[PDB]
């Protein structure tokens, strides 16, 4: 059940002024609205506000008390699954915390290998067993993303000609495309990654119009690789590689582009002119 601005007052001690002022301030708490615009809160809610307002009677300030709710409790080892509880829940203010406390204790790399990377495998396997719809998976897959992006600038960006990162069109899964993005950027190559499911003809058109001087596509799908017609992927830019355990040197010769197996070949590769 949920509950009015009114009667959260009554039950919290907190005005609604202050209620108000949480929510545009911090985040939190985060109501929907009834076709009036008037406020309704879970229950949830309530009992977290009894939690950070005995927290304030006992010598906190708002903003700290707020945030030791959202993330500042969990201890390290349990950041990852923490993060994934949140973003399933639909929590993105305690997800975007729960983000923060983790570049407090790791830097741009932990963080990928701790957080991002085992919370966004965290979900797929959920959907995979049917656990989640694919509005669920979208939100935390969107989130994750955006932090990815965050994570590879924090790593640095390299001088030269771009390289654009991305998934063949119908792959949907970029875990091999994210790691790769970071991999390149640490080994000194300008990776922009792109996201996944890249049309052809937008791909191509991008890499012409940054002016980038390689591709790089993340196959964990064999299947479409196969879908595409021969030599597909010859003129998208003046290099482009192809990996993944959906990839092969066979089916990477008839679309006309390179094979790579690993990424430390992949990096040495770039680092050359051609
Ligand atoms: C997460 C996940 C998803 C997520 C994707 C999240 C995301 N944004 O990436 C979601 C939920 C979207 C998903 C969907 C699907 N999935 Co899925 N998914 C998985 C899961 C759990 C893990 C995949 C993963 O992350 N692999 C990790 C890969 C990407 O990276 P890595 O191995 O660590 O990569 C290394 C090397 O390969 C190298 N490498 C990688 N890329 C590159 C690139 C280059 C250039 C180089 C040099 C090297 C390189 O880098 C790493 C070095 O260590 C697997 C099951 C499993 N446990 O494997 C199933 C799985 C991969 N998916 C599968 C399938 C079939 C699908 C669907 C297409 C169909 C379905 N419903 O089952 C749907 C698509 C739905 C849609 N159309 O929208 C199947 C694959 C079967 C197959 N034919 O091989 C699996 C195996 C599940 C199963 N059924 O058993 N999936
Ligand atoms: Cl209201
Ligand atoms: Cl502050």
């Amino acid at each position: 059940g949920v509950y009015t601005i009114a009667e959260v007052e009554a039950m919290t001690g907190l005005s609604a002024e202050v209620l108000r002022q949480w929510e545009r301030r911090y985040g939190f708490p985060k109501p929907r609205r009834t076709p009036g615009g008037h406020r309704l809160y879970s229950a949830e809610d309530v009992e977290a506000l009894k939690t950070i307002k005995r927290w304030l009677e006992e010598g906190a300030t708002p903003k700290a008390a707020i945030r030791r709710y959202l993330a500042q409790e969990v201890r390290p080892e349990d950041l990852g699954t923490g993060l994934l509880e949140a973003l399933l829940r639909g929590d993105l203010a305690g997800a975007e915390a729960l983000f923060r406390r983790g570049l407090r204790f790791w830097g741009p790399e932990g963080v990928l290998e701790h957080l991002l990377l085992p919370v966004l495998r965290e979900v797929g396997e959920a959907w995979h067993r049917g656990e989640i719809g694919v509005a669920e998976e979208h939100l935390a897959s969107t989130f994750l993303r955006a932090r990815l992006q965050e994570l590879l600038d924090l790593a640095g960006f390299p001088p030269g000609p771009p390289v654009l990162v991305t998934t063949p069109p119908g792959e949907r899964h970029e875990i091999g495309a994210m790691l790769a993005a970071y991999h390149l950027r640490r080994k000194g190559v300008p990776a922009l990654y792109l996201g996944p499911d890249t049309p052809l003809p937008d791909l191509r058109a991008l890499a012409r119009r940054l002016g980038a001087g390689a591709v790089v596509l993340s196959a964990v799908l064999s299947e479409p690789l196969r879908a595409l017609p021969d030599g597909a992927l010859k003129d998208l830019a003046p290099r482009v590689f192809l990996g993944g355990q959906g990839a092969g040197p066979e089916e990477a010769r008839r679309l006309g582009a390179e094979y790579m197996e690993d990424l430390k070949g992949l990096a040495e590769a770039l680092w050359l002119p051609r």
